[PDB]
């Protein structure tokens, strides 16, 4: 990246902050502590989440307790149903309205029954990018992502919506790419390009070993432009390995937009839990967060 001497001093002034705390790692812990002490209620979540609640509903949320508030639920319109009030399991998540800083969707892993939920989000939202940072299924064989997007068994349908992959590539750090296009079947307008990251070594309630894999994904959305629309991030509840994402994305952004709050990244897991429950699950979680963000203004400032 080419900096300004402003964002390469701001970078400095967070990292000698960020790398204090990782330093100091009772302050960590403290913070975390914190944070799950402030914890909603369970009538907070289900009393401000009613769509999701509702009997037509509950059948489209893979963990009954992961549901997004009302305030901030995408909404499907058009929607097929005319009863769903347009439900999908997804959140939007943000801090400002500047186009120097990206907004995300949070949502599960999609199920069978709600895929072309998923793709007719991505269409209506425009989503340039999906990060997916789960496996579809674990190591004891339990499923935590609907496979929503692999083709090898032929061009893959959701109702009106055709999806096609122009190509699949893999990085050293085991990243996959893949460039998907999406489009109705019967129009005459142009498919939609996005692209689909997916990290397969972030385990569930875990972390991974390093910070280069999910920091390589940084990279390569640094040059997205957050007016093209919403990154899409899930994994399998779209909480805990979402929100430490969305986190380390959200603060090495911020950073370079000469936000200083995001210094408090107790604040920023505070702000994103008021807009999903439980964004960022573990404290290993919460740690990585630190770690990431250090290792990243390491490379802005090398």
């Amino acid at each position: 990246l080419s900096l300004s001497s402003d964002q390469l001093n701001h970078c400095h002034q967070a990292l000698g902050v960020f790398r204090g705390k990782i330093q100091n790692p009772d302050s960590i812990a403290h913070e975390f502590t914190g944070l799950q002490a402030n914890r909603m209620w369970p009538s907070e979540l289900l009393l401000n989440s009613t769509v999701a609640m509702n009997s037509v509903n509950v059948e489209k949320n893979r963990y009954s307790d992961v549901v997004p508030f009302d305030k901030n639920r995408i909404v499907l319109n058009p929607c097929k149903d005319s009863s769903a009030k347009g439900y999908v399991n997804a959140s939007l998540i943000k801090t400002s309205e500047s186009e120097s800083i990206s907004q995300f969707i949070a949502t599960q892993g999609p199920l069978p029954h709600t895929m072309e939920d998923f793709w007719e989000m991505v269409i209506q939202q425009h989503c340039p990018i999906i990060v997916m940072l789960t496996r579809l299924v674990d190591n004891n064989r339990t499923v935590k992502c609907g496979d929503y997007f692999q083709d090898e068994d032929g061009p893959r349908e959701f109702g009106n919506i055709s999806l096609t992959t122009k190509w699949i590539k893999t990085t050293d750090t085991s990243l996959m790419l893949r460039n998907l296009e999406v489009n109705y079947k019967e129009t005459e307008d142009q498919p939609m390009s996005v692209l689909h990251i997916q990290y397969p070594e972030w385990p569930d309630h875990g972390v991974p070993k390093d910070t280069v894999a999910v920091r390589e994904i940084l990279k390569r959305l640094y040059q997205v432009p957050p007016s093209l629309g919403p990154i899409i991030v899930h994994c399998s509840a779209g909480i805990g390995r979402t929100g430490t994402y969305c986190a380390i994305h959200n603060t090495i952004q911020r950073i370079l937009a000469g936000d200083m709050s995001a210094l408090d990244l107790a604040k920023t897991v505070a702000l994103f839990r008021k807009q999903r429950i439980g964004m960022v699950q573990t404290m290993d979680q919460y740690f990585f967060c630190y770690n990431a963000i250090v290792d990243e203004l390491e490379d802005l400032t090398a």
